[PDB]
């Protein structure tokens, strides 16, 4: 079995969809395995840059497909370097862009500490004959930076395991395990601008409609009812744009249920004591 | 004519516009069949990844097209394995991504139970070119998962027909019939958050279209109706936003017709009263 | 002139976007036409699939392009077959998706019948070089459908014509015309979505602003009446998404123009009456 | 140099987008010259159409590379055709489609006249290398109709300069210079949807806004006026979204800007007389 | 290390998005360095435009691939040419087009300086195999014009830096760092809409909120606050659309609390005084 070396470096991370629970990274990979020893002209390594590559693929040298579990469509690969050594080692180096996904449960949705996972794993080659050796995960760039609305914490997280396919087990009996590298990157949401957009506004609207309850009248304090009804379905509008749709309620869901229920409530208690 | 053994993995279910009425799957395809016997370099079976493979077609190899039939646009094809062995069988792995269609009703809107459908066909070799075996469908990473706010219940029906193409009849006389493979997967809809977001504020909307009636007055009556008119509307606003536009009424649109009904007949109401 | 037999198979129609006017086409072509004779392999024809098709090609054989004359961008083609008979005749078969555009007008528009127009051509070859023998449209799969908001009425239309490019006559002088193949597919509105969201809530809107005269004050009126008017512009909100911004009124249009002439004439109204 | 006739025939004009400032221009392009005698099989010129006239380019064929200036992303180019003749002319024919971009201001917005410009010039040939002979542009398709919302007045406008690149200066030092076409359509907007949707209404509106001061009260006037002020709010809602964000002001915006105004006079006109 | 002169000239500068604070750039890039001598056929430099560049790589000629570091996915690059002189020097032309990306703050909102920055490297040569002699950047189209809402200030910087890859480092130890060129142009946003569209009215909201205080009444006061708090709730509502989600207040979001407070304040001070 090969042993491969890869070498993860996040070069950015944007485009946090919560409504489509994706995101895009973007960086460089760098795979480093040794093969057998080669004559190249010189004793310098000689680098191999994208599409010069396939004339060596087709010659018969072995390059892995490192492949993204968790991506969404093919990811958007630029240039591709393939530097080869007399001795005998191989670094590969591309640089990759694709939509990743994850699980990115919602219910402290202000509150959000979700992880960014990006899932390795070789298409065709399983450890019996490819296994990942280590990997260092350079985050250099987006450390401790406020991306987006996304606070990142500490490191990266590494870890090599074996998963196992059953699909695959029909085909391949004995041998179908593969090797697969987990990055997960910590990630805080900065609730900042929902803390002055969202929740105080609502808590006006929520002080407000406790405010009803001060006039001696019966109709016109039905009409000011409504009117706040049309102003807390206002603030149900761009509600739904900013969170995918959950089975479950989050804070901003709560306080909207608790405006119609404080509205509702008011008319039954005028109507009660009418 | 050649058997070949599909066996469909599902990696992930997701993308499920109902405005589109389409929804996106990833996964693996794995087609297997015997061939012609070969001399492989070493009696270990030889890996083609992708690219190398069309050199073999260039060759001569036998290798199927397998489309999808209900695909929208081309399939998102990434990386493309072909693992041939000695004795002749040849295992050809795929991993695909497309846009797929189905009829997908709409009557019991909250309450859906839709499925997805994948249908596989070769396209250019017939049943007596080409007969697909058997097909295992593996959705063992969403067998009991809630993705988006879709619920998988049970295993994935499989289906093997023949089609016959009445278009291909008249350049194909006797042979025109294809083998095509089904893939069923029964989907349950999550009905919470419409539950707490759409039936709920609307039932409040027509408990205070009954209230209106508690008034000794005719114009701020009036103008109370014409309030709770406003309200609805902006009901009506974000209600077409998430199911298409079909010609059957569904639960909310029948809720926001009761209450236009609703408003509607306390204003008849209250002018055949003054 | 080589004599081509195309039939053209409509897989579905969908993606009817009235505001772009355009339409989405997916479907098989097959080509059909008899060229020199040549020894295959084997007294059975030969099957090239997508891509050993070029090898052909670069050999000498000639297969024409033929273009889809309305098409909005690349048609989206996936798998092409090209089956090659001993005795010469060839068979051409392709799958294409692609947004069509046709004139679409929009005079009735709850009661569209508008017509998908599939216009095909050949790219480089005329008439003194290609003919269009026949066709057979076979829109089998939506013969009676339902599809998105549209009716399909009977089957559809076919027709041969030659087509005279005046910008081919500076280079071509004398031979310049080409034949072009229409299929026209007649297509019906469903006007039941339209019906209950459209015209009848405005119809209420009309009631109620009719029901305006039956106060007896001025400033409560007022107010009555601008309601009404905040009312009417809220159903104009979601009235310019369906259609597009067209010259000429529609029916909701001129209901939305009823609405508001309503409206400021019970203010006129009102204020020659103080 | 090598004299160049082109053919630009444009097929149609759409998808006029004002936010955007871009246009989509589909159509062919024919460009003709005279280039060394060759011997092509037969006394009749030979066809080259696409793909197989790359094998020819690697002969050592001259085919230059027109490219379009005022492009946004690469053109949708399709089938291209390379029609070889004995004498030596060869004619090359393409189909393009690309997003332009133009000037386009925006003074009288329901009234503008814009040009749509197209832009084509050689990449790497300057006018030592490559003229460009004539221009005749073949807007036939087009020339007296009502595209989008738009009217093509005339026909178009053809125009051969030279255009000095400095950026060329400090690589090429004496031959920078380079042969451009031109292409200009004037087009004027059809205003009627706007004058029945935006002016009409506003004006209702403002009328309404003078028909405040008929009221013997101070409080329900206000609320009156804030009513008012709502509805222009609500006109501007769907205001920003047909034109793009312009440092000056258009009719629509200085009526919206008039409305407003016109409120906030009678809210310190009243306030003045309290 | 071979000295590589590169001149970027900018063609336009489009496509400014805010919320995903990015932005698009087209132009062209050239490169010059000088390599072995060559025979090319006559005296004469020899031009090879795109496609027939790959022979040129193939058959061992050195092409350096200069990528964008700051680019958010694939660069939409059309044309290449590449210009060979007999004594050595390689002259390579490219047109690109990517989506950019930079820090781009919005502390000051309508009043916005960002710089719009280009970042070129090579991908795999550093600084002892790849060096930039100069670069000269000709921003001459856009060098003082009203490009979308944003003004083009003075001439485009320079800067040639070396960059250090730590994680180069462990595949390549003494040799990891590489040259790099900025790119900035300094960019002013145009007030003026938002001048005209946000600040005034919203000043005459909060004009409005301080008229409420000329009433003797408490209910109609309370609704004639309420449907001022409705007014604020829509000016609330094209807000989020024109900048992104950020943890700091720009002037309109500030403009909008002052609102919400200004009401909330009245609603507290008429309470107080009951």
């Amino acid at each position: 079995p090969v042993d491969v070396s890869v070498s993860i470096f996040i070069n950015k991370i944007y485009g946090v969809n919560t409504l489509e629970q994706t995101y895009k990274v973007d960086g460089y990979i760098v795979a480093q395995w040794t093969g057998k020893p080669r004559k190249t002209p010189g004793d310098k390594p000689l680098i191999v840059e994208n599409t010069q590559i396939e004339r060596w693929i087709n010659n018969g040298l072995w390059v892995p497909a490192l492949e993204f579990i968790n991506v969404v469509g093919s990811p958007d690969t630029g240039n591709k370097r393939l530097m080869l050594f007399p001795d005998g080692r191989v670094i590969y180096n591309a640089r990759f862009l694709g939509s990743f996904s994850n699980d990115m449960d919602f219910r402290l949705f202000p509150f959000d500490r979700q992880q960014f996972v990006l899932e390795l794993e070789p298409f065709s080659y399983n450890n019996q004959q490819l296994r990942f050796s280590d990997i260092q995960v350079y985050t250099e760039n987006i450390d401790n930076e406020e991306i987006d609305e996304w606070w990142i914490r500490g490191k990266a997280s590494t870890h090599i395991s074996d998963i196992r396919y059953d699909h695959l087990s029909s085909v391949q009996p004995n041998q179908n395990e593969f090797s697969r590298i987990t990055v997960r990157i910590d990630a805080v949401r900065n609730p900042s601008y929902y803390l002055w957009s969202f929740i105080l506004p609502l808590g006006l609207i929520i002080a407000a409609s406790w405010s009803v309850f001060w006039l001696e009248s019966f109709s016109e304090r039905l009409q000011t009812s409504f009117t706040l009804m049309l102003t807390v379905v206002a603030y149900a509008f761009y509600t739904s744009n900013i969170l995918p749709r959950l089975p479950y309620t989050t804070v901003i869901d709560q306080m909207i249920i608790a405006g119609y229920g404080s509205i509702f409530a008011a008319i039954l208690l005028i109507i009660f004591a009418h």
